[PDB]
């Protein structure tokens, strides 16, 4: 009747959702394990995982302090008066602020477990030396010194996903997304490599708060920035992340990364330019954290890219050991994570096998301005169904024409299988867009028709009355082909 | 074979909606009728109606404008330093750009005519002669210049509501939102007399805008500002008002109105009390604007209140003639005229029987902070349902513990029927909740349970998220009975 019943490792958005629910909801003994207990250096993610720590929560403040610098530009259209030489921003009064508010909700995590029978925290690196054995060394070298011998029942592998670097010489004059969020200064010059969402908000970011004459550059390797969303977006986006002075370089990819004397970085581009910048940030994609665990030694399966194999239910190749959120490389956000948590514990304790819909997730790219897509893009559809229509609006708030910012358009596009009306996706870019989206998304739940939205009556004046009033397909795809 | 298919007598919201259908959609000889094309006195509504000339869209500019006071505030916990002593709103400025804007929109209007065979607009009072027969008069006067004479098919009336006033002494002295429009310089002193959204949306606008040592005060009859709608959410919205500044004058009435030498005007409240402001805005009310049709001579039905009494077609008594908007006074709303507008169409046009839904109407406040509302308030739900079920939710968001802004809880209420678990109600107070709210009606209208809501999968970090977090009811109603538990 080993000494626990539930040994999580990774105390992360899915990891501790699934340690607290066994533990408060069904009388286990849980030993939780992760790497520290405060955000930041070393370690960077901490208890409660990336999204506390090094993700969605300081992402996000971060993500809102850099609005002001249009909002208290666009102000100006609607007669605020004020002394706009004087704007300066303030790196240092930002960062302490997110640090103040990260560090409250690690303090919150700490009580959290003075307060759950059978929860325990246990500190250091987890690894496996059989099914039942999880030890927990003071390092992640596989020789290194053992803290701990955990014997346990079953065994949840919820160890997130990492900073990915390219291999190129420089890429240690680079930081990732982690160190990124200590900045001492924010950069005059940045450059933001990779095309994802993570890139794309750090630009807005660092592109806020910059020097006055300063410049943000996002190089990315392909043709066009963030792949998986919606293509006609994706060019929208493009255009607005230009208009607001940054510069998208497609085709893009350091070469040779280089320090110069004064600190800065010289980079050299595959295509032959070069350019120097005070920061220069690689947020090429994230790889499931898996390596140091030794899987080997418990039988369990990974892909070629290090991610651990699960079925439906999470569960590996070997019946009591399980792995959620990024790790398994299904749908990396926190959400996903969070339920593929909540979901094991039904399975496995509650005996009401449950597993995750990773169909119709709803995300945002608080981009700015952002995005909220939900579902399919017509590609997916197009391939899966007889045929797809795609609706399409979009069009230039009255306060934009107003404030300024004329460039920002606001757009929904919606994708349906043509056959019998269903939504399969909607995408928005636009302001409000994550929060709009998010009501979207049951409405898929409870799969909604395109006759749906359009019956119910608009609440005006919103962005978000605009799904209601699509009632004729911009296009189709009939049998995998554009038709009309 | 007859002069026209359909006279339309108010340009407005639903009036414009069946007008263009009717005629873009069905070729019917369609002509319509407003008092003016240009936004503005003498007459405020106009082409396009009272949304657009004097309503929503003024009215969002000019609140949009406003949030930049709070905004340019609180970028001071995100690290922005700027001249804050400097910081100075100019009215002028906002009702300029305003303007501009509505303008735009009613120039649009007459283009909207030019090319589109059928549709004609025609400038003046309509009035009825008889149930075929639409009297374009010179003005409200029935002794006016009839100004033409439009033989007519079917007729509908379409002329929305206007402002309703007190009958105190310095009524006169007041104005009104087709007033406050504009406005020469934003009052610094300002009393808003109404427990309305019109009325709590120009506090915000004022408050914001008003010079220094300025001080906006919100009077109200009830006990309670908006009536109607959930009572946390008006409560905690008192809340936020007051945080802010504005002055909430519960169970005040303004007895007389003076004016004072300096042009401002002193008001004496019920209770005795006094004050003097330089503008006093009437909100109290809005009434269906049908009086000087003369619905009299073609036998038209007309409730006490001025309301064109309609079945759910919209079709009055007199089988020819329907009504609809602010008018027939079912849900005074522009999609709700629009909807109604395109129904009729249909029914007439297209013998396509629709009848709009006055029902699971989705709609906002746009004060500061907004609310974003559809559904049954418990109370309503109460009488209703032997069991009903109310989940609620409310926190501080986090950028607000960093902005200053502490006192803004976003405020998430749902109310279901026990029974089956039917979402009913879900009512929301907070920022963006305008937006979040009206995929929730696409929701309710499908009828959603509220395992259906979370079992959604969350979008973090946003303040929506929170209705897919809401599985555990907070208290009940059993049998009209509020009970902490069913037994
Ligand atoms: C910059 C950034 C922004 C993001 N923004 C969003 C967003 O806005 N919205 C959103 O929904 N998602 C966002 N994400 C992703 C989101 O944070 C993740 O999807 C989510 O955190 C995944 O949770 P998880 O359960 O996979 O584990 P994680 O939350 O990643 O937690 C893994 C934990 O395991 C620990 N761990 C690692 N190795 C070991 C070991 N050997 N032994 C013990 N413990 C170990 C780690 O230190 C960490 O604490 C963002 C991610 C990043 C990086
Ligand atoms: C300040 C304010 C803010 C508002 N904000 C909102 C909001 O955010 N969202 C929302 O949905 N609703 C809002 N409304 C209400 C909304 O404007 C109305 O519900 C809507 O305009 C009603 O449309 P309608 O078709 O009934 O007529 P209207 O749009 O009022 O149009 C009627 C037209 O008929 C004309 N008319 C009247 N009498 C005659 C006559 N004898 N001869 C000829 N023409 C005539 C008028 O000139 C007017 O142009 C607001 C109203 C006000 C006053």
């Amino acid at each position: 009747s080993r000494a626990y019943d539930l040994v999580v490792i990774g105390a992360g958005s899915g990891g501790l959702e699934a340690g607290w629910n066994a533990a408060s909801l069904h009388k286990k003994r849980v030993a939780v394990i992760d790497l520290q207990k405060h955000h930041g250096p070393p370690h960077y993610a901490a208890l409660g995982g990336t999204c506390v720590n090094v993700g969605c929560v300081p992402k996000k403040l971060m993500v809102t302090g850099a609005n002001y610098m249009d909002t208290i530009r666009e102000s100006a259209g609607f007669g605020w008066e004020l002394d706009r030489e004087s704007v300066r921003p303030n790196w240092k009064a930002l960062i302490a602020a997110k640090n103040k508010a990260v560090s409250g909700i690690n303090d919150s995590y700490e009580g959290m477990f003075a307060d759950t029978e059978g929860l325990t925290f246990h500190q250091g690196f987890g690894a496996l030396q059989d099914n039942h054995t999880v030890l927990v060394r003071e390092s992640a070298d596989p020789n290194s010194a053992v803290l701990e011998t955990l014997d346990t029942e079953y065994i949840l592998l919820a160890t997130g996903s990492w900073p990915q670097h390219l291999g190129i010489e420089g890429d240690d004059l680079c930081i990732t997304s982690n160190e990124a969020f200590y900045l001492d200064e924010a950069p005059k010059r940045a450059l933001c490599v990779g095309g994802g969402y993570i890139s794309i908000e750090f630009a807005g970011i660092f592109n806020a708060y910059k020097a006055r004459g300063g410049q943000v550059d996002l190089a990315y390797r392909g043709d066009m920035i963030l792949r998986g969303f919606d293509s006609e977006l994706r060019k929208q986006l493009t255009e607005q992340l230009r208009a607001n002075g940054i510069n998208v370089r497609t085709h893009e990819n350091p070469a040779k990364v280089t320090k110069n004397a004064d600190g800065t970085r010289h980079v050299v581009f595959e295509s032959g330019a070069e350019a120097d910048y005070d920061v220069v940030m690689l947020a090429i994609g994230r790889v499931p954290r898996s390596q140091t665990l030794q899987l080997e030694k418990a039988g369990v399966e990974v892909a070629k890219n290090g991610a651990i194999k699960v079925d439906a239910y999470s569960k590996t190749n070997v019946d009591n050991i399980y792995a959620i959120g990024d790790v398994t490389d299904r749908v990396m956000l926190t959400p996903v994570a969070i339920n593929e948590g909540a979901a094991f514990v039904d399975t496995v304790f509650a005996n009401k096998p449950r597993a995750t819909d990773h169909t119709k997730v709803a995300c945002a790219v608080f981009s700015i301005p952002p995005m909220g897509v939900c579902g399919y893009v017509e590609e997916d559809a197009a391939k899966k169904y007889d045929q797809v229509a795609v609706y399409e609006s979009s069009f230039t708030p009255l306060m934009h024409n107003i404030s300024g910012s004329t460039y920002k358009k606001f757009m929904v596009r919606i994708v349906t299988n043509h056959a019998d009306g269903e939504v399969l996706g909607v995408h928005m870019l636009g302001d409000s867009s994550p929060e709009i989206i998010q009501s979207v998304a049951i409405c898929l739940k409870m799969g909604a028709k395109i006759s749906d939205f359009y019956n119910t009556i608009g609440v005006h004046p919103t962005s978000a009355e605009e799904l209601c009033s699509m009632r004729t397909p911009a296009y189709f795809y009939e049998k995998g082909k554009r038709v009309e």
